[PDB]
């Protein structure tokens, strides 16, 4: 496996050692292949292996009691059984080491990159007083914030830091005790690297390819726009496991940014780097036939999926990985380049000095999420530098050519699909789409545990809500949101997110009138909607197509929907007698059938 | 509307209204519409909205991920809001007072039953040395974690307890004795002590098989569900009309005022100490009860004090006996009906003539009894002709209305036994390779798959896990060997799970399930014993040596019953079944392994 750094990793270990010295023991019959194994401690639990299931929602959308990809989305095995299974499958790998021309092109692209996104802004250390107004205002970690205790086990640490050490920072794929320090390891890295997000480096203005702060309702528009540039195919190749095929060398590059920093921010920054994401310490959970084991292990590549950067920088690689396949395409790159170790960074410096930004604009990533758009269709067969990289394509054979679109509205991006509609007065919207199976599905999950009748009716109506704002244009889910909005009290609050998506900007997260939300974002505040004239009525708001409906898994047309879009008025008076005496509205006459 | 007899119900209220003084009182928005409402106190929330999944079992089934009758299972409301939804649903109606001419018919034939129920065997008390040796060995009685009353059948602060309740009992008088509601030692000790009370007065009934097919003629009690489609099979053989197996919609509800008093008859034949305590059950726990319901509320969970004179108690002992017995009544009754002994005017006047009921109790009932197959809410019922499909007055009217069916739809009868629902399976008869017939228990594939899936709430122990997958795989090979999917899934299993490993945690609450499956003995030398050996209808008791000469159903039967086969789905599944085998191993980790597969050598 990996030959650890015992210098760096070799202290936090000591620290779990010790901390459960009294069951500590290195077991044998570990699994770990490609990760170092350091030893093992007494738990349990940690998880469940079926999630709560959402009463109110449930009760209004019985048709979808029977459809498997709706019942499919609430079995997790978060049991360390589950855990284990993944982990073998998907963690445990090994990427073997690109071609030494692949390391040089991958090089002179980062440097070239990073210089770009910080052509106007400059990197800046986050502060405490930035970390405390962020917790406070994305709802046990608000009271930890203000405990002074928990900024002096900060500053602990950042003192480790400063002096090469790590003392706490270990991450975990699953009290004060545990939970101060967890969140004591996400502000040292929100110091050193939160100005990636909080400066909006990845926004499409300072990126050209971001959409960091675009938006779902946004992304549509987006992939029209590059839809509108002459060259090849659309191609939005999804890569298997990115976060496990991000190597030394991609991490080696992302580092360059510290190129960019002050003294003081240069020396954190170095320090999470160094210490946190190139050597990082790792508890994953282990079934024994006795009961439960926490394994320490160890590994110098891959992302650490929870940490705050691995959005910005899944995205400035992808970036650099999109462009580096480009030049491929383009005849820039030959085989002969990438296996060539004194590899010439002349025509590729002239291919990003000059084309670039060009190339840059022709793109939408954002995470491991690419839509890019060639100058033509020798993109398809550009495979050699992808797959050295470790960019290996997901469900398809090595050297099998990617598929390439023709129609933006077909393209995956951010788990959706954008349908271009014309409103009655022959107006254009763009709309966010998926398939409506997920939609339902992941409405109808409570989140957490015995979560009391007011959070579970409330997070039923954060869920329709967002179906109004955002998928309005999906029959089933226009009738289940005014079912469930008539069956909740209308002053209650959405509670919980619907969705921890960086696409999601939460407008649904009100007690307003959803129309008037609706015509805010469509119309008033829409960049590509010219003529503002509101909408007064959701008889003008429009549908997909109903075979377009049908498509992205309408239950329209079947006698069980028929039968539900009838004896919906009894099942909203079931709800309301369930919750109480309470003022509720009847969204219902809005073309009733 | 509810009148109750507060002088009865009073104490056991006043009781629960002191222990939760702090939080008792009357919500007036209370939803109960044919409940008496007495109060409310705020409680700590109960129950689960999802429930666990057996990852061994899962791993093993990849094509049933995508099948919609396999997730449904999973989905089990038992918050508040789930208790309430259920209770609303079912639980809150009223059963119409059945006619005078009704009455009289339900009287006469309930007299008889039990006369004739107890014509060999006398009721008896049941003892607190056979409670205890019940609870030890984990027996049956009323069928997460049965360590708890293990430990309670020890201390004598139980049966102190118990003996204070069963004085109050004897003066006719109830202080203990609520029925909580579903979908702490101090409270424990209360419900388990209720549980026994129960059994000391009507767990004879179980005990000492007052519903055996060989007592009462109709019954099924100890049979076991490889035996109960040879009896329908053997009533198939009695000439008449069709079959009927007529579901009635949430029976436990449908059971009246009337029902109740004549179940009660059975103290008739009681010596006078055992008398009383039955008595003290009937009168103060089953015709007046008190019941503890969770109800959600915007601020929180409140638990709601409820009573009613009739409908049946669910979690009760003596519920399987009084429903067999009652259904029984109910089906001579509707039999009665349909030869035309009973008409609308009979069951109109309030002075009935007992002689023409009598007349065909002495002379027809016990053959009309033998054309039966009952277990409590579930018949199977031959009658002489086909009039009894259209004979709904005296059923409709006792309040045993069919679920699924307009009120006055004449019944459907079956002309194949093979198709016949009871006891949620149907029954195949199959001829071996030798020419044998075996006649098999089947039911839809995904509720079987659906079932092994659940991880039976507590137990997350990879150990225990693996076990409960193995106790699956192990009652398939003895039921359900019939079914490709099913021998193939438990192969898979056996050979995931190491052979040494006991399963352990039962599979199913059913009456007719015997456990044969519960052991580390050989599967094929137990489907003997089961299948060759022990069955009364195999005449040629020649033993079976391998699985290939174990039987199957016809492709057709086999897919209309659930069977993925055909499917390239399941091809693929059948196909990479070793890989999947080796994952759980990987899992388990260095254990002693079988390999079952080459049992098919390997298809
Ligand atoms: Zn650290
Ligand atoms: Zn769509
Ligand atoms: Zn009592
Ligand atoms: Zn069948």
């Amino acid at each position: 496996p990996e030959t650890p750094n015992m210098d760096v990793i070799g202290e936090r270990i000591k620290r779990i050692k010790e901390e459960h010295n009294s069951t500590w023991h290195y077991d044998d019959e570990n699994p770990y292949k490609t990760w170092a194994y350091h030893g093992s401690y007494e738990v349990k639990a940690t998880g469940s292996a079926s999630s709560m299931i959402n009463g109110v929602v449930k009760l209004l959308t019985k048709p979808w009691d029977v459809v498997p990809m709706v019942t499919q989305m609430a079995m997790t095995d978060t049991t360390p059984f589950g855990q284990q299974r993944v982990f073998k499958e998907k963690v445990d790998t090994r990427t073997p080491r690109p071609l030494p021309g692949t390391r040089k092109v991958m090089e002179i692209t980062a440097e070239w990159l990073w210089r770009t996104l910080g052509r106007n802004k400059r990197p800046r250390l986050c502060t405490r007083e930035e970390f405390t107004k962020k917790v406070r205002t994305n709802a046990s970690a608000k009271a930890a914030v203000e405990d002074e205790e928990f900024w002096k086990l900060v500053d602990r640490e950042r003192e480790l830091h400063k002096l090469g050490k790590c003392g706490s920072c270990v991450y975990n794929m699953k009290s004060r005790a545990i939970w101060y320090m967890w969140l004591g390891v996400r502000y040292l890295e929100f110091e050193a690297l939160g100005f990636l997000n909080e400066d909006h480096w990845f926004s499409r203005e300072n990126s050209y390819s971001g959409v960091e702060g675009e938006g779902l309702h946004k992304l549509g528009y987006i992939l029209r726009d590059i839809s509108k540039i002459p060259g090849g195919a659309m191609y939005a190749d999804d890569t298997a496991g990115w976060d496990t095929r991000i190597t030394e060398d991609d991490l080696h590059n992302e580092e360059k940014i510290i190129q960019q920093m002050d003294p003081e921010h240069r020396q954190l920054a170095n320090a999470i780097f160094k210490l946190t994401y190139q050597n990082k310490v790792v508890k994953v959970q282990r079934p024994t036939p006795t009961g439960t084991v926490m394994d320490i292990i160890s590994r110098k590549d891959q992302r650490g999926s929870g940490q705050v950067g691995t959005y910005g920088l899944n995205t400035f690689t992808n970036m650099e990985a999109q462009l580096v396949r480009q030049m491929e395409g383009e005849g820039v790159l030959t085989k002969a380049d990438l296996e060539n170790p004194h590899l010439l960074e002349k025509k590729i410096t002239q291919w990003l000095e000059t084309k670039g930004v060009e190339r840059l604009k022709r793109m939408a990533i954002s995470g491991d999420d690419c839509v890019v758009k060639p100058i033509d269709d020798r993109f398809a067969n550009a495979l050699l530098a992808l797959n050295d990289m470790g960019k290996v394509r997901k469900d398809i054979p090595q050297w099998q050519p990617s598929k390439g679109w023709h129609d933006w509205q077909q393209v995956p991006f951010c788990s959706h699909h954008f349908h271009e509609l014309i409103m009655k007065d022959g107006r254009k919207l763009v709309v966010p789409c998926r398939p409506q199976d997920e939609l339902i599905g992941r409405a109808r999950i409570s989140q957490g545990a015995g979560w009391s009748l007011r959070e579970t009716a409330c997070l039923g109506k954060a869920y329709a809500q967002m179906w109004s704002l955002m998928y309005f244009h999906r029959r089933d889910l226009r009738l289940a949101s005014n079912a469930i909005c008539s069956a909740v009290p209308v002053h209650w609050v959405p509670t919980s997110r619907t969705t921890w998506s960086i696409h999601a900007h939460h407008q649904w997260m009100t007690t307003e009138d959803m129309l008037t939300v609706w015509n805010r974002v469509w119309i008033e505040e829409n960049p590509w909607m010219e003529d503002k004239t509101p909408v007064t009525t959701w008889e003008n708001v429009p549908y997909l197509g109903k075979r377009e409906d049908q498509w992205c898994g309408s239950l329209i047309g079947l006698t069980s929907r028929a039968t539900w879009a009838q004896n919906i008025p009894t099942a909203i008076q079931q709800v309301r007698s369930l919750i109480g005496n309470e003022e509720f509205l009847d969204y219902m006459p809005s073309m009733k059938r």
